[PDB]
């Protein structure tokens, strides 16, 4: 996976992977 990748609306998260609305960064769900 891709755990702490800096994301945000066009930089989306790898699968497996969410877009953390708090902290920007990728987490899983």
């Amino acid at each position: 996976g891709c755990f702490g990748y800096k994301c945000d609306y066009y930089k989306g998260c790898c699968s497996g992977y969410v877009c953390s609305p708090t902290w920007k960064w990728c987490v899983r769900p």
